[PDB]
């Protein structure tokens, strides 16, 4: 991994030691990026809903994850399931049970630093994974991306600054997440997020992460080329907020 400090250094070391699984996959691989493009063509707003028990920038929520996932099948273009143990309070078993219960695309969100974690994603039923430019060297990124593609997955490559965006394009990313949140401070900068979005080629499937809360914002970002929208904590607390984001409101 790259030179790191603080919590990211900690989580990378934890992830290096994550035990692999021998679960067996019992669903096909269905493309999240392709379903996003389908929604775009159908003029249906594409929201990727997150399941996460905890986020370092949020409070813990203890809800039934299966009940949540099945609700989101009605609305979401896919699910983003957080499996990191220490900071996201996650579990491989939660991913496995949700995957066993739904038919929409699932991204396993964790700090992927070794090939066995991609094996884990496949074996547990996730359709794809995220790779994080902040923590992986160019060489690791390219290797893990190639490895994931060998399973037939298309990873979401997550960036939050210009140099990391260049690296994402350099390594051959086709599916990019533009995060508004700073990894170190937790601060949100939407001006930066939009600047990055404006620099991405049209043929890349683009997902905005963080800072999305209103239909108006979503439509603004669609016009700027964003294809889909990751929305997590807001929905973890009030799932029905997704209705207005997709359908508009009477209110």
């Amino acid at each position: 991994p790259r030179y790191l400090k603080g919590w990211l250094e900690d989580v990378v070391q934890l992830s290096l030691r994550r035990p692999s699984v021998r679960a067996s996959r019992q669903r096909p691989i269905i493309s999240l990026n392709e379903r996003i493009l389908e929604f775009n063509k159908r003029n249906i707003t594409a929201i990727i809903a997150e399941y996460k028990r905890k986020d370092p920038s949020g409070l813990d929520v203890e809800r039934d994850p299966i009940e949540y996932a099945k609700f989101m099948e009605r609305y979401a273009v896919g699910l983003f399931i957080s499996t990191e143990e220490k900071y996201f309070n996650g579990s491989y078993e939660t991913l496995r049970k949700i995957a066993s219960s739904v038919s929409i695309p699932i991204l396993m969100y964790d700090f992927i630093v070794k090939e066995s974690q991609i094996d884990d994603a496949y074996n547990l039923g996730a359709d794809t994974v995220a790779l994080i430019v902040k923590i992986l060297t160019e060489r690791e990124l390219e290797s893990l991306l190639e490895y994931a593609r060998s399973y037939g997955m298309e990873p979401l490559i997550i960036i939050n600054d210009e140099n990391d965006l260049d690296i994402a394009l350099r390594i051959g990313a086709r599916f990019i997440g533009i995060a508004a949140r700073d990894w170190e401070t937790g601060e949100i900068n939407k001006e930066n997020q939009r600047k990055l979005i404006s620099m991405i080629p049209s043929n890349v499937v683009k997902v905005a992460k963080e800072g999305i809360s209103e239909r108006n914002e979503i439509e603004e970002l669609r016009k700027l080329g964003v294809n889909a929208f990751l929305i997590g904590s807001s929905l973890m607390r009030n799932p029905e907020k997704i209705k207005e984001l997709i359908e508009g409101s009477l209110e």
